[PDB]
């Protein structure tokens, strides 16, 4: 169908012929710039690439006002995410309206030239409670408070390219370069699929059928900006796609990455969803159960309820233009050898099998079998590699302050005894002297693989350099992993109960 | 047999009573102490737990000019390889004879009291030429020269303790305490077999006919001190060697490791071995092909002639007092299905397979298959696991002084395209800043399996911090790895020279 | 069908009894081979027979045998075509051909050596590797010769205890046959069983005969001893080594 609001407001088009001019202006030494936050680089390739239409920049305090109250821009169009340009007070003092600025990539690639309309101050609070709900913990409401600037600069935007990315290429199709792709092959009626996430074989039995019902062709457009906090990269992630897609049957299918910045702001978000995916050339979406939704916060409270994402959606169907496919999940049925819709089997009379998400993660941390009804090889192949069983692991054992025994003797008598076991881990004792240039690599080291030996604790004014991730303190306080019996407990007694705690946590096996 | 010169000095037995008294005094202070190097540290458990019998300290000059050139003791007992405390000018100054000095490990661990009885500076010109035959390639000689210190204090040994390890406390048996494991199993006729490389199906094989020529029960004796230089690590070699003892016909071999340094001093250390072997209770021993022998200089020419070993052994057989048992090393017949002594085989009549270490290596670094007629699989596992193929193999890639395109475009076009390849190799853009505690961790990554992309290059007076293995040059001059067309080159062709260099390197695999 | 014949291994004469024999039988027609019912060589590597003696016997007797015999055309095997093919179409410098001797045959088989499909079918060969184990799965007896002065209930209890302590079923036994027949006659089926017998001392020669000397090996100071003793005294812990090593030489034992 048409864009939202009936143009294709492809700006990199539109100023192909001013990209020197705005190079040249972008680079002039008078020129205020701006560095663009990893969140700000997902919207603005979106707003210029025309995947936003109707806009054209960063909303204004009109236009933002009524988005987050009415859902709309000023003008009435349905729009639900605000989308704006958030600065620190320094740089918001330095610029008035009519002001042209710069708005550069990692401080050497100019993106674009905004003409700023207006500087503003919002009120996060009743963003944070009308747009995404209020919930302190949901992840856009954090975002808004201790990431997001408290300026929004809004204003009219001009192209000078789009954000730059060095991995597939060719996979990442702008809305006319996809609309384009569809009508070479002569498709002419698209079901989209939104996911952030891996595809199982459940994924591709109800895109398929999805089309099959539809009688459309299947768009596999999975986000590739910013996702949900602790979702799986998104190299791992295509390598799952590229695998899937090829399950499908000939010419039935097309992956397409899309560089969007999720809210995970769940009903609102799969209105924005529809209208992105419109733009992009779909004519029709599924919308499934919490549908970008975070899920529940620490109370074990719902974000969202299930269905007010389907629901909403389905208040705006009159305008949305691009239809949505109904939500029919599927389960695996042993006896049968096959997979149907959820809805269709009663689960007191007929054997129904599946893999949570825990248990999925549970299986690959201990290198546990995943069956082929579950997920195709190839793709579980891919999964394992990027998130490696305990035995693979890499880990830190911090030698806490409390220890009175010789530091340089235990660490040199822990490292001689992992030395002794087989399975390739590469060892190492790490003296970071509370330098933030060493403790940064911690992670790095243990995302390696490799096991390290840490002689004493940093300062905590340095926790946030460190992930928490596989680092274990030995220590005879009460929140250490490895509790020492003492402080000057005999170091070979140390070493086993360091190398027990390991083998009880998957980390070495015999 | 009796220990070399009629009694076994284990010091640590002879001075058990004076323990605490000496580890009082090497903890006074106003005692000199000397910090051992870890040479020093193989050569003094030889010496304080018998294994260099008659030694009992290290050799003052009187004893070691014998060595030198006469190849004994001013007492006329059998020596050839000289032991000496060496140390550095500013030391020795501080010392003189009769003057009680402690020697310690890591600094912080008492090994025993030395009693200065000497201090003199060799000619190091005599020593590299008399005891290890001249050419500076010799690594005993670059050793003697660049490491060494300059100075030998000669003096007699009191123990405190031998020099700690933490591995492998059960298979590390002194003198005595082999002597004792042979006893309590009757055994009285013990072949040893020196080694300080894994041990394959043909080594197996050998050292069990000489178990069944000598009538003799067999004594795998690996060096797990100083070895050669790029030998395997010990560690892994000691997972080979509990291996394949698994492997004998039950009750007639046993695993004892050997904390010596060696010298490669072919057929002078050969005499060394047989020695050693008959303080330590073998009965028998076998001298090999260019026995303890370095090989090859530059020039393509032997250090050591291969028979030169078995040649100066059988001359002092007479006063050895250990028996030398015949070298037959054996090749497998694949008509045949066997092993059989080279000596028996007419090379054009009968079929024969070998794999020399050259082409072990090669088959390791890609990957390839090794049959077992070769080495049993669980040794070869081992060997995979601590030399994995290329796919596996960490890496650099530094960006070369000569490029004029933008650093940190080119480091971030490197990382986001290996990131799409698959894998699980992880992946950095390491900054050293010149510094030194940072440039040490390049080969800790790389060791790692890590993929390393690090923007400039460091300063030449820090070569030596950095290993060279799999470290890899982008750069326009001559002396690249990876050859630039121009410091100008457009950032996208670059990273295809990188990709398709790593490719051809083995490191990744499509 | 199976024929109870009792043959001579009379090689051209028997060859025309085996084509009168099988036009009884009802065949119309017959094969000859090489060497036909023939024996093979004698001791002094000569040939009982002649290659084609058969073929040309039978042959002068066509016009009253009243059965058809079919020329014998030998098949080789051509690796690089994956095919048999008639030995006579073949040149040998200039086409592929592989062959599995009886001799390499019975290696292959004693050794548990691997024996190509194109050679004889799988389940042809599961057959014969199960009448025919390889040694690690064979018998064996170890005889104390008479030359032994050490004590042979100790030396025999030495040997028990160390067999008993490798792998691999095979069940051991101290045989005391006391030169009685009715003890002697069962050393094979023991070793047939895929026993170890440990015998503590000789029977009398006029009893040789009863006893196969298949896998029985004789430990002893003499010259003919299978195993060879450095003494008549030796020390028993050597003797074991002895022969463990020489079982495990001889593929008994594998470790
Ligand atoms: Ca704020
Ligand atoms: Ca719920
Ligand atoms: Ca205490
Ligand atoms: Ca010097
Ligand atoms: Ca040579
Ligand atoms: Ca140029
Ligand atoms: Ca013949
Ligand atoms: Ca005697
Ligand atoms: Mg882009
Ligand atoms: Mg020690
Ligand atoms: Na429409
Ligand atoms: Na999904
Ligand atoms: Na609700
Ligand atoms: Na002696
Ligand atoms: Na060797
Ligand atoms: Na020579
Ligand atoms: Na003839």
């Amino acid at each position: 169908p048409a864009p939202h609001g009936g143009i294709l407001q492809d700006l990199i088009a539109r100023d192909a012929l001013k990209k020197n001019e705005l190079l040249s202006e972008a680079q002039s030494s008078d020129i205020l710039v701006w560095n663009l936050t990893p969140r700000q680089l997902c919207d603005i390739e979106l707003i210029l690439n025309g995947g936003f239409s109707p806009l054209t920049g960063f909303l204004n305090e009109n236009d933002y006002s009524s988005v987050v109250t009415d859902s709309r821009l000023a003008d009435g169009t349905l729009w639900t995410i605000p989308i704006t340009l958030d600065v620190d007070e320094a740089f918001a003092n330095q610029i008035k309206p009519d002001t042209r600025i710069a708005l550069f990539q990692d401080d050497e690639i100019p993106i674009a030239i905004l003409t700023v309309q207006d500087v503003y101050k919002p009120n996060k609070t009743i963003e944070a409670e009308k747009v995404f709900r209020g919930d302190p913990e949901h992840p856009a409401i954090s975002y808004l408070f201790n990431v997001a600037g408290d300026y929004y600069v809004g204003g009219s935007l001009e192209a000078i390219q789009l954000p730059q990315h060095y991995d597939y290429p060719g996979l990442r199709k702008t809305p006319a370069q996809l609309r384009l792709e569809f009508q070479s092959r002569q498709w002419d009626r698209v079901v989209a699929f939104q996911t952030r996430n891996p595809m199982h074989r459940a994924h591709r039995e109800l895109t398929v059928r999805a089309a099959r019902e539809a009688n459309a062709k299947v768009l596999i457009h999975p986000v590739v900006g910013l996702t949900k906090p602790g979702d799986i990269d998104h190299h791992t992630r295509v390598r799952v796609y590229q695998e899937i897609i090829k399950r499908y049957p000939n010419g039935i299918a097309f992956l397409s990455l899309l560089p969007l910045a999720m809210r995970m702001s769940g009903d609102r978000e799969a209105v924005w969803h529809a209208i992105i995916r419109k733009n992009y050339g779909a004519s029709h979406f599924i919308v499934g159960r919490d549908h970008a939704g975070p899920g529940k916060n620490s109370k074990g409270v719902d974000f969202y309820g299930p269905y007010d994402a389907q629901e909403l959606v389905e208040s705006y169907k009159h305008e949305l233009d691009i239809e949505v496919v109904p939500f029919r999940m599927v389960t695996y049925l042993p006896d049968e050898d096959r997979y149907a819709p959820i809805d269709q089997i009663d689960t007191t009379k007929t054997r129904t099998l599946n893999i949570s998400g825990t248990e999925l993660r549970r299986r690959l941390r201990v290198g546990g079998e995943i069956p082929e009804w579950f997920s195709y090889p190839e793709v579980v192949k891919i999964l394992r590699e990027s998130n490696p069983p305990r035995p693979k692991q890499g880990f830190s054992i911090v030698l806490g302050n409390s220890l009175t025994v010789s530091r340089e003797q235990l660490s040199i008598a822990l490292l001689s005894t992992f030395l002794q076991f087989g399975g390739g881990r590469y060892y190492k004792i790490f003296e970071h002297n509370n330098k933030t240039e060493l403790l940064s690599l911690i992670q790095d080291f243990i995302g390696s693989g490799s096991g390290l030996i840490i002689p004493n604790q940093w300062e905590d004014d340095k926790d946030s350099v460190v992930g928490k991730q596989n680092v274990y303190l030995l220590d005879t306080s009460s929140s250490a992993d490895i509790q020492l019996e003492s402080a000057d407990e005999p170091i070979s007694h140390i070493v086993q109960k360091v190398v027990l705690f390991l083998e009880d946590n998957g980390f070495f096996v015999f």
